[PDB]
C-alpha cells in the first residue's frame, strides 16, 4: 500500500546551489555510483581525480553479496546499512546518486532503487549526470571526503523484488508484465553477451524489448512524463497492472521504474538476477533466441 511519490529527479543547479550553501551533510548526501567495463575505464581512479564537491564513491563491487555465483546482488540487510552508514548516511538523509557515462544514466538507477528496496524514501537521481555537470561547467574537486559515519537501519521490502521462483511461477501464472532493458540485439538473441564464456544471448518467453537507452535523450537528459507513458503503451505495456523487469544483471532495469516511477507507479519490482540467473538456473525451454536454440 503506497500513496505519495517522492522527488526522484534532481537537477545540476539544485545540488550545485545546495553545495555553496554547505547543505551537504548528515542531511543531504551525494555519491557517485558509476561503473564501466574491464579495460574500458577505471572509475575508482576517475572519481578521486574529479568529483562533486563533497561526494563519495560507491563501489558497486563491494555493495553486494560477494558470495552469490552470480553478477551483482542486493547485500544482506546488515551488509547494506553498514556500507551506506559507513559513509555517514542515516535513514533521514536524502541520497543523490549517479554515474558519469556519456548516456547520463546506466548504473545510477541500479543503486537508486537499491536504496528503495531497503525501504528508504528520500532518494532521487540526477537528471543530466556528471556529463552535463561538467558541461554545465560546475565546480569539481580532487579532495577526499571523510564523512562522520552513522547508523542506517535497513528493512528489505519484498514488493520491489521478485526472485527466480516467482518469475517462474509467473511464466505459467501470466499475471506479471515482463520487461527487459537488455536491448534488442541482446533481447533478440542476435548479439552476444560481453564478458562471458558459454553464456547465451536471448530472452524470456513474454519478454518485451524496452531498451534503457530509449528512455534517455542524446543530450543525456531523461525523457518526460509524457513520452515515457507513450513508449510503454506504444509497446502494449500496461503500467496499470503489476509489472516486473529483467535485463543482464538487473541494473538497467531500475531505469524502467524511474520511468514508471515518474509516470506514477513506484509499484514495479525487479528480478534482480536478470537473464543471467535464468539462463543458468532455468531449463532452456523457457528462454528463447534465434541463433541456435
Amino acid at each position: 500500500v503506497h500513496q505519495v511519490l517522492y522527488r526522484a529527479l534532481v537537477s545540476t543547479k539544485w545540488l550545485a546551489e545546495s553545495v555553496r550553501a554547505g547543505k551537504v551533510g548528515p542531511g543531504l548526501r551525494v555519491l557517485d555510483a558509476s561503473w564501466y567495463s574491464p579495460g574500458t575505464r577505471e572509475a575508482r581512479k576517475e572519481y578521486l581525480e574529479r568529483h562533486v564537491p563533497g561526494a563519495s564513491f560507491f563501489d558497486i563491487e563491494e555493495c553486494r553479496d560477494k558470495a552469490s555465483p552470480y553478477e551483482v546482488m542486493l547485500p544482506s540487510e546488515a551488509g547494506f546499512a553498514d556500507y551506506v552508514g559507513s559513509l555517514g548516511i542515516s535513514n533521514d538523509t536524502h541520497v543523490v546518486v549517479y554515474n558519469g557515462d556519456d548516456l547520463g544514466s546506466f548504473y545510477a538507477p541500479r543503486v537508486w532503487w537499491m536504496f528503495r528496496v531497503f525501504g528508504h524514501r528520500t532518494v532521487s537521481v540526477l537528471n543530466g549526470g556528471f556529463r552535463n555537470w561538467l558541461k554545465e561547467g560546475h565546480p569539481v574537486t580532487s579532495e577526499p571526503s571523510r564523512p562522520e559515519p552513522a547508523i542506517f537501519k535497513a528493512t528489505l521490502n519484498r514488493s520491489l523484488l521478485k526472485t527466480y521462483e516467482q518469475v517462474l511461477e509467473n511464466l505459467e501464472s501470466k499475471r506479471f508484465q515482463l520487461v527487459d532493458s537488455r536491448a534488442q540485439g541482446r533481447y533478440l538473441g542476435t548479439q552476444p553477451e560481453p564478458d562471458a564464456v558459454g553464456l547465451d544471448s536471448g530472452h524470456i518467453r513474454g519478454s518485451v524489448n524496452m531498451p534503457f537507452m530509449d528512455f534517455l535523450t542524446e543530450n543525456g537528459f531523461e525523457k518526460s512524463p509524457e513520452e515515457l507513458r507513450a513508449m510503454f503503451e506504444a509497446k502494449k505495456v500496461d503500467l496499470t497492472k503489476p509489472l516486473i523487469a529483467t535485463c543482464r544483471k538487473g541494473v538497467t532495469a531500475c531505469h524502467i521504474a524511474l520511468a514508471a516511477y515518474l509516470c506514477g507507479k513506484p509499484d514495479v519490482a525487479i528480478y534482480d538476477g536478470s537473464w543471467f540467473e535464468w539462463f543458468h538456473r532455468a531449463p532452456p525451454e523457457t528462454w528463447v533466441s534465434q541463433g541456435k536454440g
